[PDB]
């Protein structure tokens, strides 16, 4: 959760 991408993109 870092970036709107990859799983739980940042907030999810």
């Amino acid at each position: 959760r870092l970036v709107p991408s990859g799983p739980n993109p940042l907030h999810n």
